[PDB]
């Protein structure tokens, strides 16, 4: 066991039980929906249903959004495999997970990533696969900067030779010269603002339509 | 010491200290601005800026949003302390926490929101202080409903006779008769949807007009 592509669902230490009534609705949207695109992974994924718009770029395609803010890796598998990918038959399946993963090191999320599109091609194996980069954070030089970055050298290696599975680079350059992030993009140095999410959008919106 | 009034930073267990330089931007905010409302607490304060429209109701009023998603009183009185209130005088302060305070009674936070109103009557005895009730959250009956409830109740009373500190109770009735919050409301069953925050914000707003 890495520990990131142990399927396990997040247990509730809070009382309120929020992570297992999104996981159950999702359940529910995929046994009365028929999407085209979903979309699975931290809040990155799930933001960007409020807080872009994705009523003008992703709705068109008929698309479910599955982001829970806190998943890691591991979380997004156990959801996949627990009832999120029944009842469907999408033609795209977007992944953006492995800035959570605190405590596993690069190649472990790496690890984590690729049990994931491994799932997804099982269960769901007329799907394209889109990988996201993960993004810089935090605003300076900073060790998770470098994690992240080796985790996208290790996962765009690792999709390379994948017919089927797309690595998608969508950072546009939010690290600048001086080694900021401006709040302007990611208002806590890590979720992006409206502002942040429409270079991302357009980047996924266009791979997405050369695709579908 | 009651966990939630004893004023401690969030520690960095991640590695990029966004925390910090969230506290950090916030001070120099407060050195370079001169709000007349400063709004701080956690991330229903903090997405308030994003996911409401602040530019069109709270702007107008000069106002400073010092939201920190995940923080709980004792880290917002360790900000109040270390440099968020300086160089500033407000008119009025409001504050949000609370619904963060994991393994601290509703007594204990009581004491923690009461603490930071003491902290700001110090600080800035010229400033109205607003504490907004804790909203409900899960979509189910759970016992943190009946936690922040209690919090309400406790603190409400605590307020009750200060001339200067205002309770202000901002659910339009969020749960319904079946016991459910929407997820139209509630993206994740705690933090609130544009639609959510459009009956909150203007309780507030109200609330702000006469006060000013």
């Amino acid at each position: 066991e890495n520990p990131a592509s142990k399927p396990t669902p997040v247990q509730d230490v809070q009382g309120d039980g929020r992570w297992m009534s999104l996981h159950h609705r999702f359940v529910a949207d995929s046994k009365d929906k028929e999407p085209e695109v979903v979309f699975i992974g931290d809040s990155l994924v799930q933001l960007m249903h409020q807080c872009e718009i994705w009523r003008e770029l992703f709705s068109p395609l008929h698309a479910l959004n599955f982001g829970i803010g806190g998943d890691s890796t591991q979380h997004v598998l156990w959801r996949l495999e627990n009832g999120e990918l029944e009842h469907i038959r999408p033609k795209i399946v977007v992944v953006w997970v492995g800035s959570n993963n605190h405590g596993h090191t690069a190649e472990q999320v790496t690890g984590g990533i690729k049990a994931i599109v491994q799932l997804v091609n099982e269960r769901q194996p007329q799907a394209r696969v889109v990988v996201l980069g993960l993004l810089p954070r935090g605003q300076h030089p900073n060790p998770l900067r470098e994690k992240n970055r080796r985790v996208n050298e290790l996962v765009r290696a690792a999709l390379a030779g994948h017919p089927r599975a797309h690595f998608l680079d969508a950072d546009p350059g939010f690290v600048h010269s001086d080694g900021t992030i401006s709040h302007h993009d990611m208002y806590d140095y890590l979720h992006l603002s409206r502002l942040g999410y429409t270079p991302v959008c357009r980047a996924l919106h266009s791979l997405l339509l050369r695709l579908l």
